[PDB]
């Protein structure tokens, strides 16, 4: 049979995140998942006065080969944004997170917080809007609202997927 794809980039973050997401994210999106050697997070996409790298230009400098998820361990933001967790083309191909705004001494909590923030994303890929069920499709902008939505998709966002 045929299997979603999704590709892993890490891009300056630490192998053990990486690792989460290749052992979460296959049975979430029931996908063949392959994690990309790493390499470093562009410079291109350094903004130097907000010392911040900027998701938009991350996510263009991925390959567009749905779907290709890059993973950053440095702060990012978007226009209009003091900073973001993600970016994702919609129904495109490609997405972007960053780890940075998510660390915390609650190490079960850390990884939580990590896989929702990776569906999120990769569900925007696929072509999912935000959503206002308990799901993981609520927007997300402070890690309060990240806590407080589940990992999974209600029933109306996993019926998008699956058909
Ligand atoms: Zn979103
Ligand atoms: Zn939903």
């Amino acid at each position: 049979g045929s299997h979603m794809k999704i590709y892993i980039q890490p891009l300056s973050v630490n192998s053990h995140t990486v690792e989460v997401l290749a052992n979460s994210l296959p049975k979430i999106f029931n996908a063949e998942v392959f994690v990309l050697p790493a390499s470093d997070v562009s410079l291109k996409c350094y903004n130097a006065s907000r010392r911040q790298y900027n998701s938009t230009c991350i996510l263009r400098m991925l390959p567009p080969i749905k779907v290709t998820l890059g993973v950053t361990g440095k702060d990012i933001y978007a226009k209009g944004m003091n900073f973001v967790f993600g970016e994702a083309e919609l129904g495109g191909a490609r997405a972007v997170l960053s780890v940075f705004r998510l660390t915390t001494a609650d190490s079960e909590l850390y990884r939580e917080r990590v896989v929702k923030e990776a569906v999120h994303e990769i569900g925007h890929v696929l072509g999912l809007k935000h959503c206002s069920n308990n799901c993981v499709m609520r927007f997300s902008n402070s890690v309060q609202d990240v806590d407080r939505k589940p990992v999974s998709f209600c029933r109306e966002c996993a019926s998008k997927i699956r058909y």
